[PDB]
């Protein structure tokens, strides 16, 4: 048999209150309800009764109308409340005008599926699930609380604001938890906040199952600190019970929804484990007049509540033997001086309960004012109440409740509301309490951060992978989530193109410090400055000094026989070639200009061509033993090389090319090919070997102060140096400087061992 | 008002059949049902009536018991069937003993929530959703069909077997579609089969919504070919209607669940778009006796079915004016010769309907046999039927139905069943039909693949990312799914370590062809063989020939004055040093052995030390102008270098080190340091310069056939070559061969310009 609270009157308003707990497993089939509760139960029942009394005793709302009610124990279970709603609709086969629908969303849905057949409009006070906005399915559902879509938004705001990224997610099995979790999940997926593993559990579940759940949560412990427990009360309670049963007290943070809102009974005796826990409550002020009424209640007086005796038994663990509930299970007969004000905790959500009953009354008020304005009472139009007419009234109904705030309904029967955020911290010596921290309103999340933790070093932020981008090290996806990643450093060639991808620079470019992108390498020019460059400079300087020295001497001493006898013009050609050879040094060490790159090859070809051509003519003159045709012979042999140079310019212009020894170094050189080097060098070398042969053949002529002898000595050394500097130009990467040394030393040897002895004799 | 089919009798068995369609949007509030159906409707109704007739007319099952029934139109909608079930339980305030519960799972759940309060056991025939296995929530639910957990397994088997990986997923809004999709999703996540984007839609949804859904499916078209439509009939119907309304006829494959099982009406007039489509039906054989009964039905005769007239109206679009349903909406009065056998399509699932009613009867049979065996009929124990006793009977009940198969229930009220797979292909000239392809049973998926497509080139397999592992190119996760990846090639240094990660090899190693891992590089040894190596070999050969030549000559001609005059012993020291210098060539070109690496440095130090030491003593003898102390001087100068070599061996042993010019090439050399090279070379060079000075100072002594003259010439050339081969050893990477050339040519020059002229004179 069932127990029914009821107040008589004209118009009856049903309600479903979770007076008892849900039945446990292996009791759900008998449907025998658990232990009583006040804050979800008796408190709400007395709230309804006294609110109905107030509306009876107010001439403003519904004059000449005595409102009645029927309170049914929902027992928080789906089937139980469904049976109670059947007991409501028994009359529709006094008729109930509408209900103040049950707490949990799943139970609400189950009840409304029945109710909307009989056109009985349901007003919720706690059933916050967002799938109840679908007025196609749920025509008769108007809750005075916001949808938990906003609540999932608030939770995602919190986990963004405190940088939690790799979270665990437990939600209660049932429509509230499931729908709310789905909303939180997709919002988090959008806003880039991953979830380790979504778990689900019944509230009445086994301790074994709770322990399994807790171990599964343990399997993500070092990273997934905070649990996004979009849960309900007994779910969180069972979780904390499991935490103590494994002794994992101050292990990890959890973050609860309004199932855990402000409730002490879910933390009672398990306080040490919900520490630091963050919660979201719907913003409801205290109800002072209800306090005044509720605290003056006595079990000997409150006859009209058939649960009140049993509650009075339970709260004080005592017995009223002389009263209709002995409860022989207990002992220690009740002290007559017991009060409710001792540890009175006012329910959070019961403001909404008063608002809901107000909404029902105001709806009826609007209906009365519409259909029969000039008749205070039940006219002929309201003998049977049209449910749809009542709905039309209720959807348009507005007022201010005990909170004083405007109570209006949108197109979804969802009244707007705020949200408060509590932290469950310590106050003093093991006196733990929730305390208001911040508020959420339409996206606006204001919050006192320093209040949380009482310490600027917070809980370990639930991050799977540390921001390993130290300017260098990239993100490596193993394929788990978009928040778990290993890390690989980019190479010195490799700039961090993106978090995910790291493209290298190309040749001619090099990455910056922080590896954003490419740059340009400080290329080397090697003009005036640097040791080795300037080394050849001083060499060429000494060479040019000796050049001018011997030149002036041989100009002045033209009259002398020892100078006059030999071919002075051919000697002048030698001197000019030698001087141009020294100019080749300064032509090579230059800024990489096009005209310079031209003149380099010009010099390298022509000036040794000049020198060895005039020398081969001299060796011919000294060997064969025309006097004005020797110049013509030299002219021919020079113009061949000049033609070769011009033809090679026709073939390929020596342009200005970036050099790449490796990535780290880039030069800017003349793009003289191997053929362009070797071919004029080949012609020069062949002339060298030719004059070598013709001089070595006739080395035994001691004429003109051993002219041929010194020339043969010069030719020996000359050929040795030319053969020595063969592989060096090919092997080196400093090819220009090698060419400088080679040709400059060649001209040096030629001068020093042809004309310097003659000068030494002519001035000795 | 509502319409009730009923057969009178002793025991009444209720049932919910989807006679009409569901109400459309903006009709769901009036709850006015759509158009009639036979295959889900009238066919099933006649099935129940005739089955009840058979069980009445069978003396075997339940003798002296006239079974009755009440058929209620479910209308496929949740609320409608809920109202009908209220109309069932009106008596419980003839009592219905149990129902043959409605088609869809969501409606089944809604009905059972009501029924289990009144202890009325429900047997389903189509409500395949897996969440109905939870006997905690659903104590009174026994379906004669398997759970769709197996069906999701079958679908995942199919999408594995045909290598579909990147699929789209539409499921019907409602518990069947939702739960089945969840099962398919997590199984696919396990078995590595991704889903593009899960969509959901009501069946009665707007054409706008269908078009939105279709465009959202279009947004994944080139990759996500196959849609895993875990849907229901009208969902698939609306999808095909949208396909024609966008004219996207043969666009993409879909894969349907048993909502789409074998139904023609879901493809009727939209046949061209479900082409190639693959479906899963529960394996049920045809029912011949039902065929015989059903086809002989006449609208003038079938009074007992109050839907049959309206169905007869609908199927032929005609009118029976003289009969209680005129249907003035239609025209074209019915031909009296119309038959049902014209386009008779037998329902698939109605075998299960017959089995379900059989199960109810057999359960009652077991209950009768248990409680009152010796009284054929209703005893005192079965005046009111105990629902729980009936459940206990039904959970243990076994039989063989019209299919002939064993009908047993597990602990979950889920009878085992098979699955058949159809393809919706063409037969001929636009005559389209489903045809059986394969079967699924307990994991065993056998299937005729070649039958599908009639072509070995199938539909484009739904793959987001082609297997770009061509032995070279890796997987790059952009963070979408574990099936969408871009691709990056590994470098030549980089072996494919894994699909996700690609680690390079280290120095001393190199990747293989297919880039599995590292190998060992074929290192170079350069012993006998190769041009440049053997070049120095022939050089040393000619040198040793000349060595022995001059040696034998100076041994024989010891008696001669020109040989006798000079220090023969010191000359012998020169010759020995020179010969050891030639041995240095073959010591350098060797396999990299430790003793060899020792002897290399030994030779390079000592043999030029010997040569230049004996030469400096000779220059001292020839310059200062002791006779047996010259040997002692040479011994001192040699032992200094020998001490240096031994001390350097003490400092660092020249061990055998792998060379790294770059990654691609590795040599195996002696690890002679720069100091270990230069220091003995430094001592040698200082001796060279010393004897150079002492010889150049005294170059003007023409004694002993210009001995000092040729020696000075030798020293000139010697010093030039030593100074020439300075940067080459440092610049080259072929350092050993350079050292060979250098020291061998040095010894060559020394011999050729000291002792060869003396031999030429003594034999001229
Ligand atoms: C003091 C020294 C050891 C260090 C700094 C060397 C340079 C700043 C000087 C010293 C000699 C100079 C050169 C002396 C000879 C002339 C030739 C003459 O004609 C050119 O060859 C034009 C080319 C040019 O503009 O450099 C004037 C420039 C140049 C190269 C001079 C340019 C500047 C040089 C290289
Ligand atoms: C025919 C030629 C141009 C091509 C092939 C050359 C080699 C197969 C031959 C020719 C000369 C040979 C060398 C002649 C001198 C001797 C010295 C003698 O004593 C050693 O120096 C021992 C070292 C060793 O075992 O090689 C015997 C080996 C060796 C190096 C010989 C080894 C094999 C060589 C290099
Ligand atoms: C973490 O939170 C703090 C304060 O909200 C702030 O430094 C920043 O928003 C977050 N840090 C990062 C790296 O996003
Ligand atoms: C694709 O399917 C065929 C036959 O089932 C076969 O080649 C193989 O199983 C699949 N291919 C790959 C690459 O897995
Ligand atoms: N918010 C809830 C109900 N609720 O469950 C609890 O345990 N507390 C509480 O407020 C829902 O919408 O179903
Ligand atoms: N399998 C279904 C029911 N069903 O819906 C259809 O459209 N066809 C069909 O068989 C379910 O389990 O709910």
């Amino acid at each position: 048999r069932r127990v029914v609270a009821h107040m008589p009157g004209d118009i009856i308003i049903g309600a479903l209150f979770s007076v008892h707990h849900q039945p446990t497993v292996d009791k759900v089939h008998e449907r025998k309800c658990g232990a009583v509760r006040e804050q979800y139960g008796i408190q709400r029942v007395e709230a309804m009764l006294h609110t109905l009394e107030r509306i009876n005793s107010d001439p403003t709302l519904l004059p000449n109308i005595t409102l009645g009610c029927e309170i049914r124990d929902s027992c928080w279970h789906s089937a139980v409340a469904l049976e109670q709603s059947i007991e409501f609709i028994r009359d529709s086969l006094k008729p109930i005008v509408g209900v103040i629908g049950p707490g949990s969303s799943s139970v609400a849905i189950q009840v409304q599926n029945l109710l909307q057949l009989f056109n009985i409009p349901q007003i919720a006070y706690s059933a916050t699930s967002m799938d109840l906005s679908d007025k196609t399915l749920f025509k008769y559902f108007m809750r005075v609380v916001p949808s938990d879509a906003q609540q999932a938004r608030a939770m995602v705001d919190i986990v963004k604001r405190y940088n939690w990224t790799y979270v665990s997610a437990v939600h209660t099995e049932g429509n509230y938890g499931e729908s709310g979790m789905e909303a939180f999940k997709d919002m988090s997926a959008k806003e880039g906040i991953c979830i380790a593993h979504s778990y689900k559990i019944y509230s009445n579940a086994g301790e074994q199952s709770f322990d399994k759940l807790l171990k599964k949560l343990t399997s993500h412990l070092p990273k997934a600190r905070v649990v996004a427990c979009f849960c309900e009360g007994m779910t969180v309670r069972g979780l904390l019970m499991a935490m103590r049963r494994l002794g994992l007290a101050g292990e990890f943070l959890l973050l609860g929804s309004d199932g855990w809102a402000d409730r002490y009974d879910v933390t009672d005796g398990y306080q040490r484990e919900a520490v630091g826990g963050i919660t979201i409550k719907l913003q409801s002020p205290d109800v002072k007049w209800f306090d005044d009424y509720y605290l003056k209640l006595r079990p000997e007086t409150n006859l009209r509540n058939p649960w009140f005796q049993e509650f009075w038994q339970h709260r004080f663990q005592c017995r009223l033997e002389g009263f209709p509930q002995e409860n022989s299970k207990y002992n220690k007969t009740c002290n007559s001086s017991l009060t409710l004000k001792t540890h009175h905790v006012q329910d959070s959500k019961m403001g909404f309960v008063i608002n809901a009953i107000y909404s029902m009354a105001y709806g009826l008020h609007n209906m009365q004012m519409s259909l029969c304005p000039g008749y205070a009472g039940l006219c002929d139009a309201m003998k049977p109440i049209d449910g749809r007419k009542l709905l039309e009234s209720l959807m348009k109904t507005a007022f201010t409740g005990v909170s004083g705030d405007t109570i209006l309904f949108d197109e979804n029967g969802d009244s707007p509301g705020r949200y408060e955020i509590m932290n469950f911290k310590e106050m003093g010596k093991d006196y733990f309490d929730y305390i208001n921290v911040g508020s959420w309103d339409n996206g606006e999340l204001k919050m006192d951060d320093d209040e949380v933790w009482s310490k600027k070093s917070n809980i370990i932020r639930s991050v799977c992978s540390e921001p390993c981008e130290k300017g260098q090290i990239k993100v490596i996806r193993k394929g788990e989530v978009s928040c778990c990643w290993t890390c690989t450093p980019c190479k010195e060639n490799e700039y961090v193109f993106d978090e995910y991808t790291c493209k290298a620079c190309q040749l001619g470019s090099w990455p910056t410090d922080d590896l954003t992108g490419c740059d340009l390498i400080p290329v080397q020019y090697l003009r005036w400055g640097d040791p080795e460059p300037i080394a050849a400079v001083v060499f060429a300087c000494l060479g040019l000094l000796a050049t001018l020295f011997v030149t002036v001497v041989f100009i002045i001493y033209r009259d002398t026989p020892v100078v006059k006898s030999s071919s002075r013009e051919l000697c002048y050609i030698i001197l000019a070639g030698i001087c141009l050879g020294y100019l080749c040094t300064f032509c090579l060490i230059a800024k990489p200009k096009q005209i310079y790159c031209y003149l380099q090859r010009i010099g390298i070809g022509l000036s040794p061509a000049m020198s060895y051509s005039a020398l081969v003519t001299k060796t011919n003159r000294i060997a064969r033993i025309s006097a004005c045709a020797q110049l013509v012979i030299a002219f021919i042999l020079i113009c061949i090389q000049l033609g070769i140079i011009v033809a090679l310019f026709i073939m390929e212009p020596p342009d200005i090319m970036h050099d790449y020894p490796s990535i780290r170094e880039v030069y800017l050189i003349c793009n003289t090919t191997n053929l362009g080097v070797v071919a004029p060098l080949g012609y020069n070398g062949l002339l060298i070997l030719a004059c070598t042969f013709y001089a070595f053949k006739t080395r035994n002529v001691p004429a003109n102060f051993n002219e041929a002898k010194y020339i043969a000595f010069a030719m020996y050394t000359t050929c040795i140096i030319w053969l020595a500097f063969v592989p060096i130009y090919f092997g080196s990467n400093y090819k220009a400087i090698t060419m400088c040394f080679s040709v400059s030393l060649s001209a040096t040897v030629l001068l020093g061992c042809m004309f310097v002895p003659k000068v030494y004799i002519i001035l000795a």
